[PDB]
């Protein structure tokens, strides 16, 4: 009924470098896609608290979110390009999963799921 913490976003632990495929990821993907109308639902993890959705984390025990997809850019948690799109992957999928055809935020999704494919469909070649 809480909700849970949000996810990890800086890990000391992990090995860090910079790629032209994550400088896009954040300076490209994801702030063309926090720039959108329809981003705000998306910019943090969803308060099933504040929302009164106590089924939220019962059904979504994987959540996501382009607020923990931006920090985790900015510190380095994602070594492999494919760690940060499989965080966009989850993100839309989980919207799919507790919503229903034709409701207002699932249609806020598929833009931003439309804009996110155009964007890493030009994904830089890697190193
Ligand atoms: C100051 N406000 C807020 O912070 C606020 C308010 C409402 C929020 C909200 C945050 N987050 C969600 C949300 C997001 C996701 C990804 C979900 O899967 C679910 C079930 C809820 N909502 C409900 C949806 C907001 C957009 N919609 C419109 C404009 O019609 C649809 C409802």
């Amino acid at each position: 009924s809480m909700n849970p913490p949000p996810p990890e976003t800086s890990n000391p632990n992990k090995p860090k470098r910079q790629t032209n495929q994550l400088q896009y990821l954040l300076r490209v993907v994801l702030k063309t896609l926090w720039k959108h109308q329809f981003a705000w639902p998306f910019q943090q993890p969803v308060d099933a608290v504040k929302l009164n959705l106590p089924d939220y984390y019962k059904i979504i025990k994987t959540p996501m979110d382009m607020g923990t997809i931006k920090k985790r850019l900015e510190n380095n948690y994602y070594w492999n390009a494919q760690e940060c799109i499989q965080d966009f992957n989850t993100m839309f999928t989980n919207c799919y999963i507790y919503n229903k055809p034709g409701d207002d935020i699932v249609l806020m999704a598929e833009a931003l799921e439309k804009l996110f494919l155009q964007k890493i469909n030009e994904l830089p070649t890697e190193e």
